[PDB]
């Protein structure tokens, strides 16, 4: 069982049953938010964002609360900056704003930029307490514009996060199976998280049914995109009253899901060594997950290793539960390749940063059967 790494049993890295209202005394916040798609595209938002005060972090006690203010933060700046997303870029945020979110960001250890944490992890809600977790029994708390399938592209990335959770409680479980030197337990424990690898990736499928191709491309892909190496901000974004300096923050993408790397790591599949563009940037996303998750993938790199375990038995056996689970990995390495294929490619047609990237993970990711 995991300690204070913040992973529930049930849903794994996202957070377990996340508000959905800030105290009264935010209401200002909770009103810009919820109202997003309306406020983007009569002109407005940005103006209700210069006509805020300054508000104090404080009130924010207990930690559902101040996620959520990350996240209502996290949504007005992208739309802020961005505004209705064709090319009318603010370079500049309000004080009023800027401040109190760069607060609660070095509060939560977090970046003050929209992350795979707040929308995805912290963002949803069941329709009904009594139902189970299933797509058309969850719902989104926020999101961009109208059709923008900002519900599907988060709910759809949410339910794979919850099929990891019956997978992410069996590592306590291997990690004492090496230790008390019990070769059955470990046998079963690698069939057990390769099976629910398996099972995560018919979680994927999901996706093609509440998503469009194009719609996804030109809208949701536009607030989602950060800036860090973007020309449209070529030094970043100056948080007024905070920073003198603009400040180069990297957008939200999938590196920044903790169980992209989760597995990679346990599986001693070295995904960040070398100089490469993917090691590196799987490392510089560690610093845009959750406290508690950079030092759970930490401790799973300080436990032993759990490849060269069954490398060193001679076990046949071993080596054909452990490699179920690496090909689990392809199975969804080459299914998330397929899917940036007809979502940003062919879109972008009428794009290859990602593309690249995607491949080589996946490459390593076959370099490691045996
Ligand atoms: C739906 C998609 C998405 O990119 N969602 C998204 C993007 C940006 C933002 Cl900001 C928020 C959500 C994909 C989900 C599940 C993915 N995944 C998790 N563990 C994985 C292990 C693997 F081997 C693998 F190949 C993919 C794996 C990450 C994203």
């Amino acid at each position: 069982i995991s300690k204070e790494y913040h992973i529930d049993e049930e849903v794994g890295f996202a957070l377990p049953n996340p508000q959905e209202n800030l105290p009264d005394f935010y209401n200002d916040w909770m009103f810009i938010a919820k109202h997003l798609p309306d406020l983007i595209e009569s002109g407005q938002l940005r103006e209700r964002v210069e006509k805020l005060n300054m508000l104090s972090i404080d009130h924010l006690t207990d930690h559902k609360s101040q996620r959520l203010a990350r996240l209502v933060l996290g949504c007005i700046t992208m739309a802020y900056v961005w505004g209705k997303g064709h090319g009318d870029v603010r370079k500049v945020l309000p004080r009023n704003i800027a401040v109190p979110y760069c607060q609660l960001s070095k509060k939560l250890e977090l970046p003050p930029i929209l992350v795979y944490a707040d929308c995805v992890l912290a963002n949803w809600k069941k329709k009904d307490p009594n139902k189970p977790l299933t797509y058309e029994n969850m719902d989104v708390l926020f999101s961009f514009r109208d059709g923008d399938c900002s519900k599907g592209f988060f709910l759809v990335s949410l339910l794979v996060e919850i099929a990891a959770a019956s997978a992410i409680k069996v590592i306590p479980t291997v990690f004492k199976a090496m230790q008390m030197q019990e070769r059955d337990t470990l046998l079963k424990a690698l069939l057990e998280i390769a099976s629910c690898l398996e099972k995560a990736l018919q979680v994927f499928h999901q996706i093609h049914d509440h998503v469009n191709p194009k719609a996804f491309f030109s809208v949701l892909r536009i607030y989602l995109s950060g800036w860090k190496g973007n020309p449209q901000l070529s030094d970043g974004l100056v948080y007024e009253g905070f920073w003198e300096d603009p400040k180069e923050f990297a957008g939200g993408s999938a590196g920044q899901s903790s169980v992209f790397q989760c597995f990679d790591v346990l599986l001693g599949i070295q995904q960040t060594a070398g100089g490469g563009h993917a090691a590196q940037f799987l490392q510089d996303m560690r610093r845009y997950m959750p406290p508690a998750h950079r030092n759970f993938l930490c401790s799973l790199e300080s436990n032993p290793s759990v490849r060269e375990f069954v490398l060193s038995k001679g076990d046949a056996g071993l080596r054909e539960a452990y490699d179920a689970c690496v090909k689990a990995l392809v199975s969804l390495r080459s299914y998330h390749l397929q899917i940036v294929t007809k979502y940003i490619l062919i879109p972008a047609s009428q794009g290859t940063d990602l593309m690249n990237f995607l491949k080589t993970v996946r490459s390593t990711t076959e370099k490691s059967l045996l």
